[PDB]
C-alpha cells in the first residue's frame, strides 16, 4: 500500500557516487567512497545519492552464486553512511558486462544476486531503492529486457512489499527503447528510469570507453532547434509516463569534463529546469570524477554547476 509517485518526491534531486563501487574493484576508476562525502552532498542539499554497485565481479560464479561478505559488509557501510546525513539513496546491480553479451547464460545468477540483496537489506529504511539493472544493452534486447525484469521483480516482491523499486530501459537506457517498455500490471511500487545525454556527441565528447568519441571533442551547447529536440524527448518522455501510471527518474544525465564549463552549464541547467517540470526525480552523473561537480583534492563545488543542479 505505498504510492510509488509519493515515494519519488522523496527521492527528488540527488546525484551519483560514481567510478567507485561499479569499477572492478573499488578505486580501480580513482573514487574511493569516503564517509565524509555524504556531508558535502547533504549540506550541499541533495535529497539522495545514487550508488552504482558492481556486484558481479563480488560473488561466486557458481550456483548458488553467493554473494562475497567482506563486499556486502562494505555496502552496508556506504548504505547507512548516506542514511546518516538523511539522504534517501538507490543502490543497482551496475556493468554486469556478461549479463548482456549473453542473458541466458547469466540470467539465473542475476535473480539469485537480487534474492540475497533484496534480503539483506529487506528491512532498511523506505528511503532505500532498488535499481534492477542500470542500462541494459546489446543481446539484453528491449524484448528480452522485459521478461529480466518481470522475474526481478517476482525475485524481489516475494522479499519484499516495502520498497520502490526503479526500473530501466533497454538499449543503454536512453529512450530509444522505451516505447518498447512492459513494467507487470501487478508491479504498483515502481519508478522507471531514463539515463538522459541525448546530446551524446556533446555529452561524451571523447568519452574514452567510447569509440568514435574523437569526433565529438569540442562541442559546444545552447542553441534554439537545440533545446526545441529535447523537449520534445522530455515530452515524448512524459507522454509514456501518463499513459503507463509509471513516475520518472532521471537517474542519470550529465556532461564530460572536456566540454567547456560554460556549454556544461547550459545543458545541466536547461535539462535539470525540463525535470522538475516535468516533476521528475534526478541524479547527476557523479559527484567528483571525470563527470565531477566537486573536486575531491582540494576541497571545491563548481557553484556554477551546482547552482544549476540545486533548485
Ligand atoms: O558509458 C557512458 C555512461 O553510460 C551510462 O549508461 C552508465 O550508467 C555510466 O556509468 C557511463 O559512464
Amino acid at each position: 500500500g505505498v504510492d510509488p509517485f509519493e515515494r519519488n518526491k522523496i527521492l527528488g534531486r540527488g546525484i551519483n557516487i560514481g567510478n567507485a563501487l561499479e569499477a572492478p574493484n573499488e578505486g580501480d576508476w580513482g573514487v574511493v567512497i569516503k564517509d565524509e562525502f555524504f556531508d558535502i552532498i547533504k549540506e550541499a542539499g541533495f535529497s539522495h545519492v545514487r550508488i552504482p554497485i558492481r556486484w558481479s565481479t563480488h560473488a561466486y560464479a557458481f550456483p548458488p552464486y553467493k554473494i562475497m561478505d567482506r563486499f556486502f559488509k562494505r555496502v552496508d557501510e556506504v548504505i547507512n553512511g548516506a542514511l546518516k546525513r538523511g539522504l534517501a539513496v538507490v543502490i543497482n546491480i551496475h556493468h554486469y558486462e556478461e549479463l548482456m553479451n549473453d542473458p541466458e547464460e547469466h540470467k539465473e545468477r542475476f535473480l539469485a544476486l537480487w534474492k540475497q540483496i533484496a534480503d539483506r537489506y529487506k528491512d532498511y529504511p523506505e528511503t532505500l531503492f532498488f535499481e534492477i539493472l542500470n542500462a541494459p544493452h546489446g543481446n539484453l534486447t528491449p524484448e528480452k529486457w522485459n521478461e529480466l525484469l518481470e522475474e526481478a521483480l517476482k525475485v524481489i516482491r516475494s522479499i519484499d512489499k516495502k520498497h520502490t523499486i526503479i526500473i530501466g530501459t533497454a538499449e543503454w537506457g536512453g529512450i530509444s527503447a522505451l516505447e518498447k517498455l512492459s513494467v507487470p500490471k501487478w508491479e504498483k511500487n515502481s519508478i522507471v528510469t531514463i539515463h538522459y545525454y541525448n546530446p551524446f556527441e556533446f555529452t561524451h565528447q571523447g568519452a574514452e570507453w567510447v569509440e568514435g568519441s574523437e569526433k565529438w571533442l569540442g562541442r559546444k551547447w545552447g542553441s534554439p532547434d537545440d533545446q526545441k529536440h529535447l523537449i520534445e524527448e522530455f515530452n515524448f518522455i512524459e507522454e509514456w509516463s501518463k499513459k503507463n501510471k509509471r513516475p520518472i527518474y532521471i537517474g542519470e544525465f550529465g556532461a564530460y569534463r572536456k566540454a567547456d564549463l560554460e556549454s556544461r552549464i547550459k545543458w545541466t541547467s536547461f535539462v535539470v529546469r525540463e525535470m522538475e517540470k516535468r516533476r521528475w526525480s534526478w541524479a547527476y552523473w557523479e559527484f567528483c570524477s571525470g563527470f565531477g561537480v566537486y573536486d575531491t583534492l582540494r576541497k571545491t563545488w563548481n557553484k556554477d554547476l551546482l547552482e544549476a543542479l540545486i533548485g
